[PDB]
């Protein structure tokens, strides 16, 4: 007895445990981003036509990629089926079961396992919700059901019900029934037999192809334009009903499910056997940043090596996306994946309203927990070497590699004032207290940080990042939250792999510094390996910058080039 | 008894059918442009010098590189010898025997054929037109009427005297004569035998490599800088009548002629033995959407295949079609030719006036009959794919290959008023009535077409193009006329080789389509193979465009570049 | 008995002639410039640091990389000792004995030679200048005179004294001595033995290596910069005196040397064994051309030749010398160079103003003395041909290859006037009376030539060509005296390395010459090896320009690409 069972997920959002359930991204031919699951885009596959056919690209991509097994089943991502031996939960005015987030005990009392879900199959052919009466709604039959929709138009219901009569002479008085009885399933999520299910789709999808071809929409909105979806909706019962004229047929009622909260407990897997794991976080506005730092990576890039590049991207309109991956088209060892950084917000929370952008630096040791070493960068740099040498520099134990912090050692000399909910006071007092490090001089730029996601997921350095995050507000963010967590646990990287471009001015903070750091800084500035445009004045706005020319060498013959000249004419 | 005459042409005119008239591009080494013969640029030549030399680089280039006949001759485009038994044809005021146009019947009657020049050349040594008397032009001989002449500055006729009489010593008495004669052959239209051409070669441009040196012009316009041509009509002379005066010279006057209408009969040859070939058109304005088409033809051209590119241009300056030319360069296995598409004005006429431009796709079968399969394709396109793949599909005996136009298809869905010579009536109504298409549904769009040049040249479909054009005025023109020529006879391409990219609005007219048709337009787009930008809103002028970055890509590092930003900037 | 003594050198300037003396270029590493000498910044270094070190950083580097002789010393460029056995020459108010400039005279008086210096160092340990006594400059001793210094700072002086305490216990006494004491070797400028500088190399720099981390620089400018070079000083004389308070120590203090006029007398060494050398002149102004036109060389550069190129720059900005270096950083067979063009102003003199870089071109047989052969090439040019089959053309004993001067050509056949200090005559005259040309039609173009400089040395042309400088100025300055001085040993090169654009209007003058002439200018406009953008519409500013494309092409994906937007929208 074997069963399978696929949710249909169209953004990041949780998963169930249970190993017969398989998640989908459908849809996915139209999505730049993963979720954190396959899509319904890979072989023989209608995953552009997901507008329309809504989660038919599922039963789709299933029927004809898909190994079957006994029982082939369809779910939502947030309203599942209870397969539990109690049928008796309380519903609510729509007849679903409500449950607050996905979560063990949901998947407990709901039967959403193995075990339950098998012996809830036993002798069944077909198993799906309970049937919605029509009548309630105002409307007199499922065909008239149909007419009086908000967003559906019969002409289109008639063109269906014309093709199976043509094609399926047979089901004739099924039709009838259906169109002049008052409930129906208004479901596409059912589990039944392996051989209704093939039967089902070869007689659903013949009908769908030849509907194609019969209608035409008028101007159709988003929803009027799911008509393919809601008219199988119908067929899917002239379809039983069928089956029940014929002889026998074993049907379990079960009861629906409704997730009031959603969440995300997914992770990305990594694309090539081994590669460089690059991760950059940054929104529309920074995606020019964004692009000569990606393309800067690909100019470096090891001829030998694969480069496994993640955007955790803030609404990035789809042209700058689509401009992105073109940029790694020509270069089949280097890949580039977006993931929706808004998605951290609801993982393990700190009630307080926080910015996943700001702090999508904590959430790497979680998203990409399937990894052993991660190099984060940030957006607004560029390298002039070989990303992948950062991943050879020996790590221990320590759960990340960073460059020293220059600035902050001449805000602690020169004993600049912190902010944070502490109060207010001197650089050097606010290491030692607020971050409890006993040498603030060990204090590290987050700018490129090599994530030991190994060791931090043995230790579970996610929860301790997190819980220091609920804490207090801290003056420089997630990267004072990292120095605190990370303390005594930093492999120092030179500072060739972090060299600040200087803003405007580069003479008049730097040289005031201790004289050994300020040798440090101007040997690093004459062969840097990253450039750090961290300031005011980014090479993208005034050309009247150092590096000036590193940037535009990396964002020339690329779209964002003629932007450049209109975006600097002030 | 061999003979070998060669007609000097200087842009696309009628061709003699004898073979032993050789037709010469002159000044081709000036020229962008093929007009269907060999150029007198290879080898060892002076082409560059022709707007000075004029004929004689054709006297020079047979000279040095051709395998002389026992018999040659030179001969204008539009102006011949008779050869023929009857001398005693009708001359007008200027002694010139007229004709219409050049047909079989003038190459009859004037005995332009290989018997008929064989019987005239017999034993003669030298064929040439009549003596032309200067004493009724005003002029009181040879030397004054070269004095007197408008365009004419007797220092360079007296520097060209000079230097036969130092060269040549024994021409003293001969300069005289002829220079005191009232008579002469004006005249670069001759026959010779094969020893008096190579004497008379050798003498001629010895004396003019001198002249180079001993004269300089004098702020000379057009007709002036012709001096080196017009002083050779004189040494011409003096050349001939020493060779009277030496011993025996059997010389036979033949009258002249005029076509006073000039057609056009070449066809172009192709360039490899195997390749590509790619037939675009367009004028100056649309020279910019050419280079990125042509640059997007090379990005995605196969290194083991040949790309014969021809541009019927209609003035495209010369610094484009330069540019043009430029793309190529670095690509042995891509040529680029230009023809002059306003020839296709006088090739079988429709006596009423149209566009060569317009019409230029009719022409294809007559100019490239000599091709087995040609693709034209819309110059307001680029390519994502190797267009030698159109050349790879199956055709049979079909005429066309192209790509159904959905854009018709909603205009006949739509009930769209046709508007032609046969009134206002529904596009359905027009396609079926005025085109004759039994199926509205099969009319394809003349974006991209797979011409059957070959089966084109077994059923003279060309004459068939010429009546439908004759007959009426037509709502889309050419593709109008080819849809109705052609129809059941299209092979149709998948839509993936015609996207449009929709204008500024994509979603106000293809949506309302049948449903089918639409998602094959949906899936067209998200890979196209070409990128059709019909319509208004051109990338080269908004930026705001579906697939702009398609267009800018193959229109970046070209001299085009920088023009789109002014032409841009509104 | 061995003896290596060395000079630290920060621009072009004269060398002294024994062996046993070593320029070095210190700050080498900061600088884009060759002087002529080895730098400071190879192997072990620490060149980076010379604007705080100052002559250290030369200390530094022997100390790490030179095998060093029985005796190692070190000296100013300008300022050395005076090793003769007469130390009884006229001193001044600063005890140092002046001498004009760097000549025999110089070096034989003051024992500059390895005879003279070999007898001086005998017996002795270390040499040295004599004491300097701070009571005569206001200071109470040592340690005052640091702190009164008007660029100095006692707390830095303070640090390093608290280092040789901690780090050396036995110097206190020697410590004190010094800083009680009224005099002592204000210099870095000594000669000691082998022994004696590895011990006092590995003292004080371990000293100065504990210094960068104890002292800070508080908005120093550049001579308070200087603060290691300064304190050096005073721990030269602590560890002095601690080896006389040990044991035995001779020291021989020598009188002090200064040359009160700087002349330059290098030359550049060739970087490949075998290459393609190419000198360019320009300034900042014309580093845009230089740009194209390097980037034009490379493009068309034999993958198997190498090419030398030097920039005879005129203060080119910091910023273009990078940018013109980045454009071969990708080609190993192309190097750039810079040196600085008004070094020629103090080599054999005309005691006139002049300008070094209007002049340029004269001083190519003296910098490049030690190349065989040399291509000079203006620098408003762009190539389409490899450079290197110009050092190919057979020369013989002649001085130069150059293109023939059609512009000269034409102002002596139309009678332009000249203007030079012989007054106003037709250019034909001048060539004949002032440039002593038996025949004027051998004028040569100056913008590009093949220097013959083997040739050029055993012939002394560089003598004659300064003679001809100080005589008279002439019409077209250098290319007049170029023409003069080389007449009759010029090869002459085809028009196609040398094709005037024709600035605006190319029809105006051109046609006008004689017509052979005009043949052989028309021939090399079609297929030109150097486009020369002589004139007053170059392409950089107008794009309305012959050959316009060509320049773009090499400008084109360059820093400069963005200016020249900016600098042709008028
Ligand atoms: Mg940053
Ligand atoms: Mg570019
Ligand atoms: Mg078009
Ligand atoms: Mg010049």
């Amino acid at each position: 007895n074997s069963v399978k069972i696929y949710t249909s997920h169209h953004k990041p959002s949780a998963f169930l445990n249970a190993a017969i359930i398989k998640p989908l991204h459908v849809g996915k031919a139209n999505s730049c981003n993963e979720i954190g699951c396959p899509g319904d885009d890979t072989g023989d596959n209608i995953s552009f036509k997901n507008p329309f056919y809504c989660e038919l690209t599922a039963h789709y991509w299933v029927w004809k990629n898909e190994e079957l097994a006994d029982y082939v089943g369809f779910m939502h991502y947030r309203r599942h089926l209870n397969f539990s031996e109690k049928q008796t939960f309380s519903e609510d005015t729509w007849g679903v079961v409500n449950h607050p987030c996905i979560d063990e005990e949901y998947e407990k009392i709901f039967g959403l396992n193995e075990e339950t879900i098998q012996r809830c199959v036993e002798g069944i052919d077909i198993l799906l919700p309970k049937k919605w009466s029509v009548t309630a709604a105002g409307s007199k039959n499922n065909y008239d059901h149909y007419e009086r929709g908000e967003y559906l138009h019969i002409r289109d219901y008639q063109a269906a019900i014309a093709i199976v009569e043509k094609l399926y002479p047979e089901y004739s008085t099924a039709i009838k029934t259906f169109n002049d009885a008052s409930d129906g399933y208004y479901t596409n999520m059912f589990v039944m037999r392996k051989d209704i299910f093939v039967d089902y789709s070869e007689w659903l999808f013949s009908i769908l192809d030849n509907l194609e071809d019969a209608i035409s929409m008028n101007n159709y909105n988003a929803q009027e334009k799911r008509v393919i979806g809601h008219i199988a909706e119908r067929l899917f019962n002239i379809y039983i009903i069928k089956l029940q004229q014929d002889g026998e047929l074993k049907v379990k009622e079960l009861q629906r499910t409704f997730v009031s909260n959603e969440t995300f407990n997914g992770a990305l897997n990594p694309v090539f056997d081994s590669a460089v794991p690059v991760v950059i976080s940054f929104d529309d506005n920074y995606a020019i940043s964004g692009g000569a730092l990606i393309n800067s990576i690909i100019r470096h890039a090891d001829k030998n090596k694969n480069y496994d590049i993640v955007v955790l991207e803030n609404k990035v309109s789809y042209l700058n996306k689509t401009r992105l991956v073109n940029l790694t088209s020509a270069h089949p060892n280097v890949s580039l994946r977006f993931f929706d950084v808004n998605a951290f917000t609801e993982i393990v929370h700190t009630r307080a309203h926080f910015s996943a952008s700001t702090y999508a630096r904590l959430f790497i040791p979680q998203l990409f927990r399937r990894y052993d070493k991660v190099v984060f960068i940030d957006s607004d740099t560029v390298v002039k070497a070989d990303l992948g040498e950062l991943l050879d520099v020996p790590l221990g134990n320590n759960l990340v590699a960073a460059v020293k912090d220059i600035v902050m050692e001449g805000f602690v000399k020169f004993s600049a004032m912190s902010a944070s909910d502490d109060g207010v006071m001197p650089a050097g007092e606010y290491l030692q207290k607020t971050l409890n490090m006993n040498n603030p001089d060990e204090y590290f730029q987050a700018g490129i940080i090599v994530f030991n996601v190994k060791q931090m997921v043995e230790e579970n350095t996610f929860a301790e990042l997190m819980r220091v995050l609920k804490a207090k507000k801290y003056w420089f963010l997630d990267q004072d939250i990292m120095n605190k967590v990370f303390y005594s646990r930093v492999t120092f990287l030179p500072l060739e792999w972090n060299v600040y471009h200087g803003n405007g001015n580069t003479d008049d903070f730097f040289p005031n510094l201790k004289f050994a750091t300020y040798m440090k800084f101007l040997a690093a500035r004459k062969k840097p390996k990253m450039i750090h445009y961290a300031g005011e004045n980014k090479p993208w706005n005034t050309e009247k910058v150092d590096f000036y020319d590193d940037f535009i060498e990396n964002i020339a013959n690329t779209p964002w080039e003629m932007e450049i000249y209109k975006r600097q004419m002030s």
